[PDB]
Parts: structure tokens; sequence; C-alpha cells
């Protein structure tokens, strides 16, 4: 009868939490300080040799010493079209995509639902966030029947997102926690390098350095406003989230979905996009809370790449173990996109509890997490860590 | 200091409510009654002549009119791979998508926001909903250039979701809008047949079967609680919101996106599947307000065909009339996929209006939207009119 009663009544109470964490990647593991010869060896391009050389010292200087990967040497043969620079594939990309991407979200799902401790059932939204593998039902479908959801969850299928992609789930993952009581949401952050891997390009540069970053993995976060006492663990909470679009950017960060897979460009530029717009979004969003000394708070940025951590470090004058946990993550695990940021919160708080800190944010009780991608558009979202 | 209390004031506090709507589609209008022979006529598929006369029974039980199409019979010339059945096309599809697509969205959006009356400046979050069309940055980023909109405008693309995409918008707006204060937001549905277009195949009916509904068309809607008094115009207020998946449904609606485009599988059982579930949804959001009897209430439900409404009208025992206005749209548009709802809910309130009736909802308090899709999901959105 009142539609300002049943809101009334319907409406969370407190803000955005953090209760769970999970995540999980392909078994396999490949080593960095050897895939320059191994990825001129399974494309044939040996015959580059300047090329190849100039393929170690990128990985080098990459900051990377480890990477999960779907794709194996084996899957690469059986695949010629995807070890070719351009040649047709999506066919085959997708399906592996579609196999493997809730395949992985499922397992980090399930030790994301375990540590909460609660039934399935309570999920009452599902946030799939996923670079590609286009279908219909999609792959949050498939996710719900490999995990047994409930039939009535309200689904968000976030496609083809970008590196950033990490931030706005939690910014959508607030308003579906905070507007409904009782709602537990479900962040699932699948990421597979089938679509972007290819083989090199004289002339394609952008393309050979993603080769040397993009790695696989998936994390499962349950997020839900009015934590149960004692039955529910809190770890954070979300504050504030912005978004924002740098001008002239577009050429930056981008991509296509081709017929030969997903194409993608990267400028060297980004860095200093970043560093010369990373403070701008610092202010607005710690000014509102009186912090100044964005050394005060923890940390949990996008690895994107080091030279990017390296310059918003060195414009933000932090000192370096601010930046050490989210270095940490991409040494072990590289780039996988949206999923890095929770793989550093769960790294972050994993260590912050067997270190004996007062807080999950490294002892600190407020901190913010980035995330940088195309169209070069940055997501600032500020958290209040939670006790012991 | 205390996020306690951030979040007692940055919270919007009455419900969700449309105050602007805004369409546009592609000035080519195609004629129902002679596009069997136009179709068998650019696709070269003549020699099927049985096929040909079995395509016009279909065009004509249609119940479809008219519908505006990008695709011109030029497009297509310059375009072979796309009028034949199975062909390389996903690159060519894809750059009218995308280009295409945010073109026509703005179209409507400026449309809505002259209605609105307010400066572009206060929308706060953007949902942006295609089929197709991929690009990093993606076709969300392209409407903010067209359209001018703020730089810092919170996105969320909603990319290839199906038919029943029209609910999903609703009820991802309902808590963007009732959870932050001042919140106004923009959704934007264009759907463009670029990617579903193809030739005839003696073995693929279903693909068929679908030359014959899907056309194109965007639709603007603002969405925003708390309505400044005068300034703003309330249309409908979002009451509830649920999504539901039919058990053994999967391989009654979908498609996969493949290097032929999108390719798309429409099984017969679909009218039976919704009608024989459709009351279940219809209790448990109609229930909770002590409605029922379902001609007391006024409806908008996706017209994925003419079946379906004759089926869901059959089982519920409605009046004619009750779909007058959702028949309607399909006549004169046909299936724009997420589009066609905010079409009919345009076309419900601009009639109710012309009628001197004393609510937007044909002069009745309460009605319900619904939205059929892929897996086979049913999203109930139960709207509250506004007066006179
Ligand atoms: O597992 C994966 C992890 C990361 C990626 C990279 C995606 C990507 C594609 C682009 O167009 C732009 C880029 O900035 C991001 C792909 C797979
Ligand atoms: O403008 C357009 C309007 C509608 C469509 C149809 C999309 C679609 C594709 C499928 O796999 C399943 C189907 O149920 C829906 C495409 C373009």
């Amino acid at each position: 009868v009142s539609v300002s009663g049943i809101r009334k009544v319907q409406r969370a109470e407190g803000p955005a939490t953090v209760l769970a964490i999970g995540t999980a990647n392909p078994p396999n593991c490949v080593d960095q300080s050897t895939y320059a010869d191994y990825y001129f060896r399974v494309t044939n391009s040996e015959h580059m040799t300047d090329l190849k050389k100039k393929f170690q010292r990128i990985c080098e200087r990459t900051q990377i010493k480890n990477r999960h990967m779907y794709l194996t040497e084996e899957i690469l043969k059986e695949n010629p079209n995807m070890c070719a620079y351009k040649a047709p594939s999506l066919d085959a990309r997708e399906d592996m995509m579609i196999r493997e991407v809730p395949r992985v979200g499922k397992e980090a799902a399930t030790k994301a639902i375990k540590e909460w401790g609660q039934p399935m059932s309570k999920i009452t939204h599902l946030i799939f966030c996923t670079t590609s593998g286009v279908a219909l039902p999609g792959v949050d479908y498939e996710l719900i029947v490999l995990l047994g959801l409930d039939p009535s969850v309200k689904r968000y299928m976030m496609y083809h997102q970008g590196c950033f992609a990490g931030g706005t789930v939690l910014r959508l993952a607030k308003d579906l926690a905070e507007n409904n009581k009782d709602a537990r949401v479900l962040i699932v952050c699948s990421e597979n390098t089938s679509v972007t891997f290819r083989g090199p390009s004289e002339t394609d540069m952008d393309s050979l350095v993603g080769q040397a970053l993009f790695a696989d993995g998936a994390a499962a976060i349950i997020i839900g406003s009015d934590p149960v006492p004692e039955v529910e663990n809190p770890l954070f909470e979300i504050v504030s989230t912005d978004q924002q679009l740098v001008p002239n950017s577009h050429g930056a960060i981008g991509g296509l979905l081709r017929e030969v897979g997903l194409t993608f460009y990267l400028n060297k530029s980004v860095p200093d996009i970043i560093s010369q717009n990373i403070n701008d979004a610092l202010s607005k969003a710690f000014d509102p809370l009186g912090i100044s000394d964005y050394n005060s708070i923890f940390w949990i940025a996008h690895p994107g790449g080091r030279a990017i951590l390296d310059q918003v470090e060195e414009k933000v004058n932090l000192k370096p173990e601010k930046m050490k946990a989210t270095r940490d993550v991409l040494s072990n695990y590289g780039n996988m996109s949206s999923a890095c940021v929770f793989f550093i919160m769960d790294l972050m708080r994993k260590k912050s509890l067997e270190a004996g800190l007062k807080t999950t944010g490294e002892g600190l009780d407020w901190g913010v997490l980035f995330g940088f991608g195309p169209g070069l558009t940055i997501e600032t979202v500020v958290l209040r860590s939670m006790a012991i």
C-alpha cells in the first residue's frame, strides 16, 4: 500500500562489508625468466632473433616471476590459429573462455562460501565479471548451475569491462548490499587469457607487451550490509566509490573483439596519465574524511604494470612498503585483470593477521583501492579496515 | 569518521521513480507484408521456393506490421558475408554495431533529457544495455562523449544480456537511485540487428524465425528517488523487482557470439514455459500487495512474440485489452529486445494522458512489467502508476 513503508523496512542499514574472500587459478604455473623462449618457440617466431631478445628484456623488467595459465603448450598445439599473430580463432578462444571461466570462478566461490560459513541459499545477488566468453545464457548462468545457487538470485553479467573492473564490482556491490536488507552479494571476477593470446608481430609491440603481463585467476567476494554478530566476520567496509574518465585517454588502453580474438593496445604514456591524475582522485575521496597523508592509509592498487606502480609511488611519495602487497601479487600471479585487487586484499588481511596487527588494513584504519583501465578510467574505492 | 553517519545522510529516501522517457530508431522502416520476398532476394535464396512460402507464412502470423532497421539493401550489398547463412563477418557486424548503437542511443537520450528538463551535469549514473558491439572502452564510453556527460558518471556496461534485459536495467537502476541521494540515473537500451542478420538455412529454422522478429530502436529512461516538486515529473515508481530461472530452460532461448555474427536458438516451447511459470512470478510479486485480480492492474510485457502474448493472456485470463499496448508496439516496431518494454511504457502513458485517465497506468494504480530471455529468465517488476 505504501511504497514509502515498504522502502523503509526493506533497506539495509549499515555500510557494505566484505565478509569473506576466495581465490583460485589454473594449476599450470608458467615461469617468467624462461617465457620469452617458450613464447617464441610455440609461435615459431624464432627467426625474429631481435624481437626475441627484445622480448626477454621486456619479460625481465616485468617484475613478474610467475603466472598461472590455462593455455598449455599442448592446448596451443591443437590450436595453430591461436599461436599466429592474427588468424581466425574467435570461436576456439571463446569456447575455452566459456568452459574455463565459470569453472575456475566456482573454485574461488566455494572457498569464499566455506569461509563465510553461511548456506548458499542466502546469496541474494550475483555479480559475474569476466573479460569475455560470450554465450546466452551467459557465464553467470553456468556459475549458478555449477555452484547450485538459488534460481531467483539477481544476476549482473559484467562483460568486457577492462582492467579497472575490480573497483566496478565493489562500486556496484555496495548499492546492492546497502539498499536491500539481508542482501548478501557474491562477486566473481574470473579472468582467462585464452582470448588475448596470440603470436608476435614485428609491427605490433603493444600486443607483444601484453603477452608478458596477462595471467589467469578468479576471486570470489561475499559482500553484505549489517554483519551478523559472531556468525559473520567483517573484513573491510566499502566507504565510498568514484569512477573517473581522464580527458585524452581513449588511445591509452583499449581493444576490440575481432575474429582473431581480443586485440588490445597499451600506450606507454599510461603510468604518466595515472600519476598525473591520481592525486585529484585521492583528494576527491579522502578530503571529505580529513585524510591528507596518503601514507597514513593502506593501499591496494591494480598492478597494471610495474611502471604504473613506480610512477604513482613517485608522484604520491609513498614509502616503499605501501606497494609491497600489490607488487607481491604481481610477482606471483601477474596481471589477472579485475582479479588482482582481490588477491591483494586477500593477501593484505592474510598477512596482517599473521603479523599480529590490530586491523586487516596493515594495522591501519583507512585505505584506498584503485582500478585502472580502458578510455583511461580510474576507480577510487575508499575502504575502512576491520579490527583484530 | 562514522561510516554509519555518512551512510545515513548519503542515501536516498523514497522509491526509484521514472521521470522521463525518450525513444528513437533507424529512419529506415521495413514493411512486413513484403519482407519474405525482400529477404529471400538479397540473400539469393530464391531457389529455396518452399522455404520462401514457409517464410511468408511465418511473417504473416508474426503480428508485426513494421520494423525499423539500420541495415539497408545497400548496406547488405557491400556486405556479402552478412547475407550468407554462415560466413565470417563478425568484424563488419561489430563495426556497424559499435558505430550505430551509441549513435541511436544518444538520439533517445536527448529526447529524454529534454523532457526531464534538468542539466546533463545532474546525471550521476549511466546504464548502457546493448546486445553487442564490443570495444574497450565500450559503447557507454562513446555515449558519454557524444552526449557530453560528466567525466565522473558511474557507468554500468550491460553487454549480451538477452531479451529480458528490459527488467534488468530497472532492477539495477532501482538500487542506484534509492541508495544515493540526488542520484539520477540514465538508462539507454540500444538494440541493433546488424549482428543477428544472416541468410536462410534449410536446416536452421529457429534462425529463420528470428529474421522475421528482431528490429532496431533505442530508449532512454531517467530514474531517480525523491522527485523534486514541480520541477521533476514522476511517471511510474519501481516497487519491486525479481528475477527467476525456470528449470529445464537453457535450450529454449540462447545463442553464441561466433565469427559469423550472433547465432541464436528459439525453441517453440517458449510460450508454454512462460505461461506455465508466469503465475508463480505474478503471485510472488503481487501477494505481498494484496493483489489477486491480474486484470485490476495494467500490463507491460516483453513482446518476444505474439504466441507468448496469446499464451500468457490465455493462462492468466486477461481481458484482450490488457495486452493492447504491448501488441501495439510489436506491430509498429517488432522485437527490439530490451527496448520494447520502454516503448510500451512510453506508449501507455502517452495514451493514458491523451485519454484523460487519472493515472499513467491506464487509469489504474498498479501494474507489472515482464521480461523474457535466455536460460529462460523471467524478470517481474512491479510498478505503481503516477497521478493525472
Ligand atoms: O586473464 C586475462 C587477464 C587480463 C586480460 C587483459 C584484458 C585487457 C584487454 C584490453 O583490450 C585492454 C587491457 O587493458 C585489458 C585478458 C585475460
Ligand atoms: O536489435 C536487436 C533486437 C533483438 C536481437 C535479438 C537478440 C537475441 C539473441 C539471442 O541469442 C537470443 C534471443 O532470445 C535474443 C538482436 C538485435
